[PDB]
């Protein structure tokens, strides 16, 4: 009955996919997206009643740090297992900003915010598309999409481990 | 490109299906959940883009006034149809609070809420099993579900109309 029931987590949010998602990255078991990464993130990926969702895969893609996107390979582009208990753990570089105007627009032209892309898959379903953002990072206050719940945790002093826990729809 | 590109809506939460859901649910062309309903509660099926998910169908079950659900029928019960620009609209009674407590449970027994169970289905493909409340509502302060963000926008109080509006995520191409 009623009582037995926990409150469901609510879903993490979705988010534009921008223009630059390729499809084909492959598997990253060390989850190590690009060489020299040392910024970690971690979490778990977890259904609307705040189980496991075992075997989910992160399909993560981002800029450089000067705001590059690989288009030729998959530089900073992979897929990430989260494992039995759904954690996962993947390497990479802090994102830079880019610009998003057209050369001739007038000034100031728009930057985008750093953010990383991910999709959750659980085998052939899609389960969401979204983007994580990250604390007091340059142009978070004018950035279009930039959501305060997607924010990624510090978990130390250095910068280096964040950490985000994902509500899917099962 | 980036620029023009919308920025999303956020979903519409889940919430527990409860123990009192029955499959089958006619449809309402009127929208009339019972005989004698008089309150309206209306507004749009969107994605999160913010675009109208036409014919989207809420199926829709409560309990009446005293608490008590339908166990046996489909009185306060149905399924209503979202119109080409997302729109719904259908007539029911405010529901009652109920105990969700056995009696061997002492005397501070626990009610829900008033709320109005919703799943958004398109065609035969479910799309969200939620809960609607209502504002400063009796057990509010309590109940273990209640949330804000799905509490409906009062339209009129008069008419006793209320509002809300359904984000749940599709296929984007
Ligand atoms: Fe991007
Ligand atoms: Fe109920």
């Amino acid at each position: 009955g009623y009582g037995a029931q926990p409150r469901h987590l609510p879903l993490t949010g979705t988010d534009i996919l921008g223009p630059f998602y390729r499809p084909g990255a492959p598997d990253r078991p060390d989850g190590v997206l690009c060489d020299g990464a040392t910024v970690e993130l971690n979490g778990r990926v977890l259904d609307q009643e705040g189980k496991t969702v075992s075997g989910a895969v992160l399909d993560v893609w981002q800029a450089d740090a000067e705001g590059r996107y690989d288009l030729d390979g998959y530089t900073l582009r992979g897929r990430v297992a989260a494992d039995g208990q759904g954690r996962y753990r993947f390497y990479t570089v802090m994102p830079g900003c880019y610009d998003i105007s057209e050369p001739d627009d007038p000034e100031p032209h728009r930057f985008r915010c750093p953010h990383v892309h991910v999709k959750v898959w659980m085998y052939t379903q899609e389960l969401l598309t979204t983007q994580l953002y990250f604390p007091d990072a340059e142009h978070n206050d004018t950035d279009r999409w930039f959501d305060p719940s997607r924010v990624v945790s510090c978990a130390s002093r250095s910068g280096r481990k964040w950490s985000f826990d994902f509500v899917v729809q099962r």
